[PDB]
């Protein structure tokens, strides 16, 4: 059995679709069926905490902030590619959103297992992801726009 | 060492960029640096023959036709996902082209080895790729728009 995760828009709070997670011999496949997102490539990662709630810093609200940082069980403390080991295991390939706001292209994360995903959050960012902390920390994804908690 | 492949637009014959091929523990990474392509997702596959020349059928010219069909050394005779074994080993993840005609997002083909790629062609299609022969044969990629021969 695969897993289905419901995704929610952090600004309006409305649902934007689902992501199907599937265990394959080469890793976990993420098949999205999302709508209402801005066209373009978006940073897509697994975050530490199983929460999509916001958090605060200096009295400012941070949407999706409760999810914490990137899933990084080996304590690499660095952002990278989905196919490099010295970086966050939660680093997924960027998610493509078409001109009409639809996300339907599946991507593979070869370092992950479906089992370990439970209890973490799937996050989609405003910006893209160049898979590096240079020139922008965490791939330049920026704000969190949509989030979902796995299982 | 990685491999660099030069890509050429089949209609005008001009170069559109390069693709860097790299062997990784999880498969081969294709990092494109292309321009002048139509925005959207494009079918992206490895074809049998090491040629980007055209071919003819019923006296009609078929651009890129000399490359033959999809690389399929196990004779599966079916189009599928980059992470399923019962289909063409030349089936790569779809290539994303931004609003400005640039392709710079890397993708991983976990079933391939850099070694076996030599002598085949990399092809980009007009249409997309749903990784199935349904409802359209070969994922609905259609015409061949850009092509390059590996090594
Ligand atoms: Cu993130
Ligand atoms: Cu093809
Ligand atoms: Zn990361
Ligand atoms: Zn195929």
């Amino acid at each position: 059995q695969d897993l289905t995760v419901k995704m929610t828009d952090l600004q309006t709070g409305k649902p934007v679709g689902t992501i199907e997670l599937s265990q394959n011999k080469y890793g976990v496949v993420f098949t999205p069926e999302l709508a209402d997102l801005t066209p373009g490539m978006h940073g897509f990662h697994i975050h530490q905490n199983g929460s999509c709630a916001s958090s605060e810093k200096d009295g400012k609200v941070v949407l999706g902030g409760a999810a914490g940082g990137h899933y990084d069980p080996e304590h690499t403390n660095k952002h990278g590619f989905p196919w490099t080991d010295d970086n966050h295991k939660g680093d997924l390939p960027a998610l493509f959103v078409s001109a009409n706001g639809l996300a339907t292209n599946p991507v593979l994360a070869p370092r992950l297992t479906l089992k370990e995903l439970k209890g973490h959050a799937i996050m989609i960012h405003a910006g893209g992801d160049n898979h590096s902390d240079m020139p922008k920390a965490l791939g330049g994804g920026g704000a969190r726009v949509a989030c979902g908690v796995i299982q």
